[PDB]
């Protein structure tokens, strides 16, 4: 129980991992003009562990999939050759690395997409003005109003997705991450309260969830499904991402997912969900374990985790892994840490975007 079942082992698939602290997926804006830069490596290299596993931040999937500034991709030559010697550098220290491959869909802007022209969206309806996107100087921004892309669009959209893989490996990459969460492209087609189709694409449950399906059997066809993760957050509202029954929706996604593992005769490697964070938090505990349990597969749990809270959702079987994020910004030496018990280092909010390689990014000292 408290005996750390963080540092028992377990078998991702074919990656056997030394221990279940996972780097979790988090943008921090030091790929300059989207190129993955040294700093990368370096930061990266910091947090990596034998037998750990690290997911990568968001990473673009076309000129089209950006929000932010200075976001890596990984659909150039270009690209590809930077993303290999930070991945070649990882590898050295024995972890395990996924890249996370993201599209914001309307949470854009247009200096973040190619001639000024508007982000694309399931839908024409606007992230609203109770939200603002963080702009190349500093300040924020307004969301504009996407466009409503057609069926072949959305077709071209999971071809981009499945270069990306096949990029990804190229680079040296374990596997990719499908990031289906926090409001960006996947989650809103899947949130009924973004996604207002009438076509195919829309309505039912079964219809919301045709984009994320497709996504990830592109991917699964390209690379094999152990190499690829998913990541969803139905109970999450971030940039109006609400749907009017979360619980209904994560069940029906990992319904697909159970699907395309029986189809393919394989399993994916994870199924990685955010939450959101006393009655809520039983709540929200009890959907955690009920996608858990609905999802034939290894599951890895996000948002608001603590060395107590990792441990216990590991000992309770509420979880098979457990990702950090704020608390593996300023402790590179995090997974050392749990497993001693060691006091952690604050974080500074105001160095999580800027784009400095070190000052705020690798500067944060080990023990
Ligand atoms: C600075 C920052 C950047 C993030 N970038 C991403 C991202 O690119 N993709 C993603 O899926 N989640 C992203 N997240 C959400 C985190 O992956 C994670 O779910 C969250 O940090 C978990 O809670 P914790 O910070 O208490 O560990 C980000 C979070 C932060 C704080």
């Amino acid at each position: 129980d408290g005996n750390n079942p963080l540092f028992s082992p377990y078998k991702m698939g074919k990656f056997n991992l030394s221990h279940r602290v996972v780097l979790a997926p988090m943008t921090r804006c030091r790929a300059l003009n989207n190129i993955p830069q040294a700093a990368l490596g370096e930061y990266y290299e910091q947090r990596a562990t034998a037998g750990g596993f690290l997911i990568t931040e968001g990473t673009m999937i076309s000129p089209t999939s950006a929000g932010f500034p200075h976001v890596p991709g990984i659909f150039t030559k270009e690209q590809v050759r930077e993303w290999k010697k930070i991945v070649d550098v990882v590898h050295a220290k024995g972890a395990v690395i996924f890249c996370q491959l993201w599209h914001v869909g309307r949470a854009s802007h247009e200096v973040y997409q190619p001639a000024g022209a508007a982000p694309i969206s399931s839908t024409e309806k606007p992230i609203s003005n109770r939200w603002r996107i963080l702009m190349p100087d500093g300040t924020h921004g307004i969301y504009p109003k996407p466009r409503a892309i057609g069926t072949y669009e959305i077709s071209q959209v999971v071809e981009d997705y499945r270069r990306s893989a096949l990029n990804a490996i190229e680079a040296g990459f374990d596997g990719i991450e499908i990031h289906g969460a926090h409001g960006y492209l996947i989650d809103q087609f899947l949130k009924d309260g973004i996604n207002d189709r009438t076509d195919e694409y829309g309505g039912s449950l079964a219809n919301r969830c045709k984009f994320i399906t497709q996504v990830v059997q592109a991917v699964v066809s390209a690379i094999g499904a152990d190499r690829v993760g998913v990541r969803v957050s139905p109970a999450i509202d971030h940039l109006d991402a609400m749907d009017s029954n979360p619980l209904s929706l994560g069940l029906a996604v990992v319904e697909r997912l159970n699907k395309i593992q029986l189809h393919s005769g394989s399993k994916l490697a994870y199924l990685h969900v955010t939450q959101p964070r006393l009655g809520s938090e039983e709540e929200e505990a009890r959907l955690m374990r009920t996608l858990r349990n609905a999802y034939q597969g290894t599951f890895i749990c996000s948002g608001g985790y603590t060395r107590e809270l990792g441990i216990e959702a590991v000992a309770q079987g509420d979880a098979d892994l457990v990702s950090y994020g704020r608390l593996f910004i300023s402790n590179p030496d995090l997974v050392m840490r749990i497993k001693l018990n060691a006091p952690l280092n604050k974080f500074n909010r105001k160095t999580f975007y800027t784009q400095d390689p070190v000052v705020g990014y690798t500067d944060y000292p080990f023990l």
